[PDB]
């Protein structure tokens, strides 16, 4: 099982999700889910073709992964913000916090020296602030909606919080960090997480609709 095989698997999974969401497509929600998995599909194909594998010191960094995350994770937060009924100002805070996490990870991965752990730490701090907004203010806000919408928000929120919290550990234990986990295992774990936090996320929304 090679890296390219794992990338192709993620590509196929994202593509199936993309077509499923487009078919089922309230247009805003369905269009967002197409963007979430559609962008990831492209990133995985590019990586499957061997494009964007950047050598850094003694590790290999996958640049398309971080461009993907920077564009798709704010769309996931946007989806959750619509469910919770955020005003346009609360959106700005959480999307700003999200972008800090994603940019810090991208920069830390691309830096060869130990300064990269300083960048990782900053993303960790901003992530804790993002979790606070999901579990607190956004949950208060979602409470004002129908019982079914509130229930859907809580289920997507917990899926999001629990799984997103695993990524920094995979990053740190993998090549970008202490380089303990091997690239193949590290990639396999992230392909699984990407698929669940995007396509699984999406199908839980379809089921409730
Ligand atoms: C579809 C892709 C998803 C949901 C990716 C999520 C990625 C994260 C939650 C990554 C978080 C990170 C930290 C909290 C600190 C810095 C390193 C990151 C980017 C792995
Ligand atoms: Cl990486």
């Amino acid at each position: 099982v090679g890296l390219t095989t794992l990338f192709w698997l993620g590509a196929i999974g994202m593509l199936v999700g993309t077509l499923a969401f487009a078919w089922a497509g309230e247009r805003r929600y369905y269009v967002t889910l197409v963007g979430i998995s559609g962008i990831a599909a492209v990133a995985y194909v590019v990586m499957a073709l061997g494009v964007g594998w950047v050598p850094v010191a003694e590790r290999t960094v996958f640049a398309p992964r971080y461009i993907d995350w920077i564009l798709t994770t704010p769309l996931i937060v946007y989806f959750l913000g619509l469910l919770a009924g955020l005003d346009s100002r609360e959106f700005g805070i959480v999307i700003t916090l999200n972008t800090v996490v994603m940019l810090a990870g991208f920069a830390g991965a691309m830096v060869p020296g130990i300064e990269r752990y300083a960048l990782f730490g900053m993303g960790a701090v901003a992530f804790l602030g993002l979790v606070y907004y999901l579990v607190g203010p956004m949950t208060e806000s979602a409470s004002q909606r129908s019982s079914g919408i509130k229930s859907l928000y809580v289920r997507l929120r917990n899926l999001t919080v629990i799984l997103w919290a695993i990524y920094p550990f995979i990053w740190l234990l993998g090549p970008p960090g202490v380089a303990l986990l091997t690239p193949t295992v590290d990639v396999a774990l992230i392909v699984y997480l990407d698929l669940v936090t995007k396509v699984g996320f999406g199908f839980i929304a379809l089921d409730a609709a």
